[PDB]
């Protein structure tokens, strides 16, 4: 069975530089090929990534499932985590999605602008007075916390438990892979049951609500029957996924365009004449270097993939890095050109049922937040020679640290 | 069941020359509505436009089948018409999918560039001595199918039949509606079976090339096991479809744009100064006024949209204009500004299984020929006050005569 490159390690720091440098010579020399240390099937090249993202009755979305532990099934029922977003397929998949994707629409997030610019200008005052800071935590991972706050419309006072909202989540998915143990499996679960029942709460009080908030956006669906168009544990749920699956890559997506932006001065000054470019400026980034560079899928019948023979029920992952670098769709795949004809069109979002519904929001923030950024701190340079701080994750590489002066 | 604003009418001169105008007071107040003198659901809001162009498993594309005759089955089985690209869905339209992607990829199409330009400038080179000419078939039509000959690389002296195959194959569409009396009827669909066994032949003799053309392009796909992944009759189908489907198509959306050019004088000399600029004359221009302002499907069970059920097998019709001019997704909707941040956020391709696979050589074409129109001959004027001449069609106002001066 066909192998990989030596070049080809996601978990290796070339990787978390960049996640297309490993990829060229895979997807030239290997398109399709199997990786061992994963035990997953590895699609590179943009056509068959699309393929791959795009045909749901082929490629489905089950390979995602976590437990529920007994103990929490009177408050918790295994069917509720069973309906999770990333979890399920038509027609389930799409009755949430019809309702989650209501949230997201213009209307909806283009009010939440000045709340950004707002709030970034807040933050900013928090630190302006110093001469660097590490910009991680203190902007991107606290802009994108309070931009998602702004978004649920929750007061300040739940700001910490939000926080935790994520770093509980994570710790779950890791349950299937490294199990925990007592009293940290109990503690955790609770946690995330308790996050999980206050926005149950939130739903049921913001039921009949007609306002802006993805709660009374999602809540006030109803069908022609007058029936909820989703239960209120499905809603709960959905948001729990939607607040730990925006934050990090949101976050990730700015440390990067800081990055491209310090590496780039001459298109940094060009965007800082001319506002339409910033959003230009968000998506250069994420097609150069996209928050999650992997996207998983598993095949439900035999598959043909360049020639290479994939049997039934064979987890695959699509490699969004290669995709959004391959020359076969666009010129000078590695470089980093804002001035692109086409920005919008790469994989960094994926394609299909399951396409990122939070992309008009992050868009946004990071075409609000990157401009006050370098409207306040204009001289924004990132510090050269920091040590690089990457939580080892294949799926998505998070930075915990970026020092930064201006 | 609801109607439709009076102003609403897609088979009045307004829809002709501007088909979202009648579409803006339905979408504001009725989204979904009923339209007895075409007997089928509208469907206008941007939101709904790309999840009935999108579920295939719920809004299926069977609703268009033309029938074969008695007397040519021989040669042309009623199975390969049953093949048709329009008339099938998954897994048959995935399979024919996979194949027809292959010939318009950026390696395939963008070698075609310069051919285009300097086809264009032998075209102009006709008529650039004059003081004025109907631009539709001496410029926008005859660039369109040379650009299909192409394409399919084909000499010019079969120039004819190539012609022949977009007059014959409208009045096959034709025949479910309007049948066609004796010996018309023979004749037609023997010229059309004629065709078909043409690019029978022309498939099996470039078989196994390793050429960019469409027709080598398609014939060279062969599964692991070496047999073909189409049988030759469904590739022969499929270029017919093919050439009909882009030669409208392309020709309307090149008059649509010279008329846009000419409505707006400041983007005409942006796009004059730099070239850049033409893809996004394009991109407004076909988002604006959509070459095919309607996309047919039909429901395979019971929908709600808009609060509105539809039952099962009914034909839908989702409003491409109003979609694409939606306030919802788009500021300013009616304006032809080309200098807007996202402009292939359009559904004048839809999206989804059906999505326009001649997107990028008709936008290739779109940016090469226009370009070129405005190269050779600056000051180009449509002359004010002229007859509108348009074939009485809902699915596709082909525009018959468009005079030109300079
Ligand atoms: C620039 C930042 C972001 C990037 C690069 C990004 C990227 C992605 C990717 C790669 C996926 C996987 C899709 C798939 O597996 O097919 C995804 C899904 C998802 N994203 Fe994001 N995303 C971003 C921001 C956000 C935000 C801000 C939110 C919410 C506020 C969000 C919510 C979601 C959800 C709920 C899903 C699951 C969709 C589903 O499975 O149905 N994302 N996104
Ligand atoms: C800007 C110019 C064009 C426009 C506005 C346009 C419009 C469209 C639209 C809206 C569809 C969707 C039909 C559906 O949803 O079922 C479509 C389908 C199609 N288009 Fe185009 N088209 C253009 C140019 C072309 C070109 C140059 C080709 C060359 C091959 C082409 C070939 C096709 C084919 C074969 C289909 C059927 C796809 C399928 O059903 O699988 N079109 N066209």
């Amino acid at each position: 069975r066909p192998q990989a490159p030596s070049d080809f390690n996601p978990m290796s720091e070339q990787s978390f530089r960049d996640p297309a440098s490993i990829c060229q010579r895979a997807r030239e020399e290997t398109p399709v090929f199997f990786y061992a240390p994963l035990g997953v099937w590895m699609v590179t090249r943009r056509e068959d990534a699309e393929r791959v993202l795009s045909e749901w009755e082929t490629f489905s979305s089950l390979a995602n499932s976590p437990n529920v532990p007994e103990e929490f099934r009177s408050r918790f029922a295994p069917s509720v985590m069973a309906d999770s977003i990333v979890a399920i397929d038509p027609p389930r998949h799409t009755q949430a999605r019809n309702v989650i994707q209501r949230g997201f629409m213009k209307p909806k997030i283009d009010p939440l602008e000045p709340i950004i610019e707002q709030r970034a200008h807040e933050i900013i005052d928090r630190f302006a007075g110093e001469s660097g800071t590490e910009i991680m935590n203190n902007y991107c991972l606290e802009l994108t916390t309070r931009t998602l706050m702004a978004l649920y419309d929750l007061p300040l006072e739940d700001r910490p438990m939000f926080e935790r909202i994520r770093d509980v989540s994570i710790k779950v998915l890791a349950s299937v892979y490294e199990p925990m143990q007592e009293p940290e499996k109990s503690r955790v679960w609770n946690e995330y049951v308790s996050g999980y029942e206050y926005f149950y709460q939130l739903v049921e009080q913001r039921r009949n609500s007609d306002a802006r908030d993805i709660i009374s956006t999602m809540a006030s669906q109803k069908d022609n029957q007058g029936n909820p168009a989703l239960s209120t544990e499905r809603i709960a749920l959905h948001l729990v996924e939607i607040a730990f699956a925006g934050t990090d890559t949101t976050a990730q997506m700015m440390a990067n365009a800081i990055l491209f932006l310090d590496s780039h001065p001459e298109a940094l000054a060009a965007a800082k004449a001319d506002k339409t470019l910033w959003s230009r400026v968000f998506e250069e980034t994420v097609r150069r270097r996209p928050s999650a560079p992997f996207a998983g899928r598993i095949t439900t019948t035999e598959v043909e993939i360049q020639g290479v023979k994939i049997p039934a029920g064979s987890p695959v992952w699509v490699s969004l890095a290669a995709a959004n670098t391959d020359p076969r769709h666009v010129g000078c795949p590695m470089n980093f050109d804002i001035n692109r004809e086409a920005p919008q069109d790469h994989l960094a979002f994926t394609k299909g049922r399951h396409t990122c519904p939070g992309a008009p929001l992050a868009r946004l923030q990071g075409a609000t937040g990157l401009r006050v950024l370098f409207e306040r701190l204009p001289e924004l340079k990132v510090v050269p020679d920091q040590p690089l701080n990457f939580a080892p994750m294949a799926l998505l590489p998070v930075r915990l640290s970026l020092q930064v002066i201006w």
